[PDB]
């Protein structure tokens, strides 16, 4: 009940080697992360493009540490204007996107990035927590309709992925405790609906439970309280979700469970284009 991800596919069915590393990680505070040594380890797992999430930094604060990504040298960030130390995502890639857009067109939270590349679209997303208490349930239900629609027109031109912390446990599969939570921010019969109307709608597929349909007690976060993380007491909240068009070039998709920096840890997506 503790999970060792398994190892690396770098081939994809048709026996194609990948050509594109994509990694997502919460880092849950972007200076406390960095101070915790996270671009280490980014320099070790050494992704053509990395998502990062819940950055809780404005671009004024940005430490320039992450200019020392020189295989990353091309960022993308996006923070809410009103709201300081809340929400804010990033996007740092090898090669700079054709175009890179904010937000999904109501308007800001920084919430998401949609960069479009040579062969797909990358949105990366920062979805909002219900909240404790699911005090902003009712924000998440309006924001994950907007999404969807947002994301149909979008997926129109060339495929996608989606990536980011979703949070939402889409099945019982995807948490430890499934029975004592199907009331709490992330397993509600609303959030987990809106997982599978999303996956509907685009249509995407999750890259992971396709490749593992079976495997259990495979999560990407665990609260800080208790030793949850040590007792992998979590939940599957970070995906990478791809349209049907991209699944043949799908190498594997990985949970980097032992990356330590935040009470999540990154996941990482091989793709033979």
């Amino acid at each position: 009940a503790l999970y060792e991800d398994p190892p690396d596919q770098k081939t994809s069915p048709s026996g194609k080697p990948a050509t594109l590393k994509i990694c997502s990680w919460n880092v849950d505070g972007l200076r406390a992360w960095i101070k915790k040594k996270g671009l280490d380890w980014v320099k070790e797992e050494a992704p053509d493009i990395l998502c990062l999430q819940e950055t809780k930094c404005s671009e004024n604060k940005l430490p320039a540490e992450l200019q020392e990504l020189p295989g990353l040298s091309h960022q993308y960030w996006s923070a809410p204007s009103d709201k300081e130390g809340y929400s804010g995502v990033g996007l740092l890639s090898r090669q700079a996107p054709l175009k890179v857009s904010y937000g999904i067109g109501d308007e800001q939270e920084g919430r998401v990035i949609v960069a479009e590349f040579d062969s797909f679209v990358l949105v990366t997303a920062y979805v909002p927590n219900a909240g404790r208490g699911l005090v902003r349930l009712e924000y998440r239900q309006r924001w994950d309709e907007a999404f969807r629609k947002f994301l149909k027109g979008l997926a129109s031109r060339k495929p996608l992925v989606l990536c980011g912390d979703l949070n939402v446990a889409h099945e019982e599969i995807d948490l430890r405790n499934p029975k004592g939570n199907k009331k709490n921010a992330g397993f509600t019969p609303q959030e987990r609906q809106g997982f599978g109307e999303l996956l509907q709608a685009v249509p995407l597929a999750d890259s992971f439970r396709h490749l593992y349909p079976n495997t259990p007690y495979a999560y990407t976060f665990w609260t800080y309280m208790m030793n949850a993380r040590s007792k992998n007491v979590g939940w599957r909240l970070d995906y990478f979700l791809l349209s049907h068009s991209l699944l043949p070039a799908l190498c594997d998709s990985k949970i980097r469970s032992k990356a330590l920096g935040s009470d999540h840890c990154p996941i990482t997506l091989y793709l033979a284009l």
